[PDB]
């Protein structure tokens, strides 16, 4: 399956592809403001997830820090990121569809869209000003707006138990965002698209 990663923002970004456990394609690339890179992702792909990280600095052998979304420190994401991230989640060709969201469960730090470049379903968009109205306990020094789990640590954000319910802090995402997961119990907001489907993962899509 093909993924056409853009950035859009007037900054550079530090592109991120990975299943957790694995990197996806190349795992990770920079991306200057308008810059497009095109990577393969392995059909059958569980728990896929793209990301940007920003403020990135990486040495000639490809280690470093980012100030969002560090993935341990490698330009090339083997693992997944430091929150905050705002994350576009994918498994692809599960029992013949393909599932995509975007998820603010592990904060925000850019605001993205998340479409198929082929038929059969809509795209998801998070592309408000998360950060700049970002909550003065969720803000994070380094940038970004902070999921309340990675503040609090609680079983009530965490949601440890699987009864959990929404909170005042997950209520201030879905409210910039309704169409990105705000909590881990949150009503879902996941597209079915056929297999096999293409897509496009837009960094600022607005801005």
């Amino acid at each position: 399956a093909t993924f056409e990663i853009v950035n859009r923002c007037s900054y550079t970004v530090w592109a991120a592809a990975s299943k957790g456990d694995a990197a996806l394609d190349a795992g990770g690339r920079q991306l200057n403001s308008g810059e497009s890179w095109t990577i393969n992702v392995e059909p059958g792909t569980k728990g896929g997830k793209i990301w940007a990280r920003t403020d990135c600095y990486f040495d000639d052998s490809g280690s470093g820090i980012c100030k969002t979304g560090d993935c341990g420190g490698l330009l090339r994401c083997k693992r997944f990121g430091r929150p905050p991230t705002t994350l576009a989640e994918f498994s692809l060709n599960q029992y013949g569809k393909d599932y995509i969201d975007i998820s603010n469960i592990k904060g925000f730090n850019v605001p993205m869209d998340f479409s198929p470049t082929t038929r059969g379903c809509r795209g998801v968009r998070c592309a408000a000003d998360i950060v700049g109205q970002c909550p003065a306990k969720l803000k994070a020094p380094g940038g970004g707006c902070n999921d309340a789990c990675t503040v609090f640590q609680t079983s009530e954000y965490c949601c440890t138990t699987g009864k959990c319910g929404p909170t005042e802090y997950s209520r201030f995402f879905k409210r910039l965002c309704p169409d990105a997961f705000s909590y881990v119990l949150d009503k879902p907001t996941t597209v079915t698209c056929p297999g096999s489907s293409n897509y496009r993962v837009t960094f600022c899509p607005t801005a």
